[PDB]
C-alpha cells in the first residue's frame, strides 16, 4: 500500500484516484473500515462493461480494492449533457451495454443491488461500466420488492434500478427522486398506479406491505418518458414491471425491438 500514491478523492468507503508508485498504472482505490470472500468471486467477474477489481490489499484495520479507473461517471455526464440532452443513439448504446454486463453477472449468481449513475462510468472510447457492486443514501433507484421488505430479492433489482436510470438519460430528470423510504413507494405508487393482488399476486403479503396505502391510478406511460418512441416505452414498460418475476430480464432485454437499430457513438468528453 506504500506503493501506492493518492492523487485526488473522487468518491465518498472512500474512493481515490491513485498512482502505483512501481507500475505506474493510474487507478481507483476504495478504502475501507467500519467476513464474505463473496469479494474473491467479484475478482474473477471480468467482463468489458464492468470496472475491473485489480487487487485486494487487507491489511492492519484496512481493506483496500485497487480497481480500473474510468474518468466520468454518468452523473456528470447527465448534467453536463442536460441542456442539449444525451443523444438517443448514444442512450442506446449505454443502456446496451449496462443490459450486457448485468446479463454477464446475473447469469454468475451475482447482483450489484445498487445501480445509480454514479456508478456508471464512461470512457472516451463510447464505453459504459458498472462500477461498485453492491454485498448482500439515494432510494431513487431501489425497486419496489426492496422498499417492502424483501430480504432475498433478485436480479430483477438491477433491471429496476437500470430503467430507472434509462428514463433519466431520456428526460433529464429522476423518475422517482424520493427522498424517504415511503416517499420513494409512494412516488413510485402515483407513477404505475398502487400494486394489488392483479398486477402483483404476493404483493400484499410483502412484510412492509401496509393494507392502509393510498390507491393511485396508473399514469398514462406517454407522459412518463416523453419524447421517447413505442420502442423505448415498450422497453422500460417491462424494465419497471411492479412483478420482479414478470419483470424482464437483462438476457431478454438485449432482444427487445429497440435494440434493433443500436451503435455505438463516441460520446464528446471534456475530461
Ligand atoms: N459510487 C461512488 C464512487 N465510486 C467510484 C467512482 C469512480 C469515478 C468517479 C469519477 C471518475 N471515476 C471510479 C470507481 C472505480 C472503481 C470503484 C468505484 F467504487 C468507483 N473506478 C473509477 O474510476
Amino acid at each position: 500500500m506504500e506503493n501506492f500514491q493518492k492523487v485526488e478523492k473522487i468518491g465518498e468507503g472512500v474512493v481515490y484516484k491513485a498512482r502505483n508508485k512501481l507500475t505506474g498504472e493510474v487507478v481507483a482505490l476504495k478504502k475501507i473500515r467500519l467476513a464474505i470472500r463473496e469479494i474473491s468471486l467479484l475478482k474473477e467477474l471480468n467482463h468489458p462493461n464492468i470496472v475491473k477489481l485489480l487487487d485486494v490489499i487487507h491489511t492492519e484495520n484496512k481493506l483496500y480494492l485497487v480497481f480500473e479507473f474510468l474518468h466520468q461517471d454518468l452523473k456528470k455526464f447527465m448534467d453536463a449533457s442536460a441542456l442539449t440532452g444525451i443523444p438517443l443513439p448514444l442512450i442506446k448504446s449505454y443502456l446496451f451495454q449496462l443490459l450486457q454486463g448485468l446479463a454477464f453477472c446475473h447469469s454468475h449468481r451475482v447482483l450489484h443491488r445498487d445501480l445509480k449513475p454514479q456508478n456508471l462510468l464512461i470512457n472516451t472510447e463510447g464505453a459504459i461500466k458498472l462500477a461498485d457492486f453492491g454485498l448482500a443514501v439515494t432510494l431513487w433507484y431501489r425497486a419496489p420488492e426492496i422498499l417492502l421488505g424483501c430480504k432475498y430479492y433478485s436480479t430483477a433489482v438491477d433491471i429496476w434500478s437500470l430503467g430507472c436510470i434509462f428514463a433519466e438519460m431520456v428526460t433529464r430528470r429522476a423518475l422517482f427522486p424520493g427522498d424517504s423510504e415511503i416517499d420513494q413507494l409512494f412516488r413510485i405508487f402515483r407513477t404505475l398506479g398502487t400494486p394489488d393482488e392483479v398486477v402483483w399476486p404476493g404483493v400484499t403479503s410483502m412484510p412492509d406491505y401496509k393494507p392502509s396505502f393510498p390507491k393511485w391510478a396508473r399514469q398514462d406511460f406517454s407522459k412518463v418518458v416523453p419524447p421517447l418512441d413505442e420502442d423505448g416505452r415498450s422497453l422500460l414498460s417491462q424494465m419497471l414491471h411492479y412483478d420482479p418475476n414478470k419483470r424482464i430480464s437483462a438476457k431478454a432485454a438485449l432482444a427487445h425491438p429497440f435494440f434493433q437499430d443500436v451503435t455505438k457513438p463516441v460520446p464528446h468528453l471534456r475530461l
